[PDB]
């Protein structure tokens, strides 16, 4: 309602809008699919203290949420698969800042 308020708030949709996107991408890469994670991301949404759960799940067992893009024949992946693999990492990251936006959004 007031001016620096409504700044306070342009600022803060803004990089949850632009986290949201970047993890649409990097969920592309991932799992081939832009929204796989969307309970995810409404749930940490509602409570952003489920981002530990979520986050450590993802770096180290990712194929609970689904199978990763690309394949692994016989231990051998394809490019799609290394791909998928080398950006879990920078997926992790966005999640978190998007967590950390809406948390402070709150407040």
């Amino acid at each position: 309602l007031s001016y620096n308020e409504f700044i306070r708030k342009v600022v803060s949709d803004h990089s949850i809008q632009e986290q949201e996107k970047e993890i649409r991408r990097l969920s592309q890469i991932v799992f081939g699919n832009q929204n796989q994670l969307a309970n995810q991301l409404s749930q940490i949404h509602e409570n952003p203290s489920f981002t530990k759960i979520i986050s450590n799940t993802l770096t180290n067992s990712p194929e609970s949420f689904a199978k990763l893009a690309g394949s692994k024949t016989f231990g051998i992946k394809n490019s799609k698969r290394k791909q998928a693999e080398k950006n879990i990492s920078k997926l992790v990251e966005a999640i978190h800042k998007y967590a950390d936006a809406v948390e402070n959004s709150m407040g």
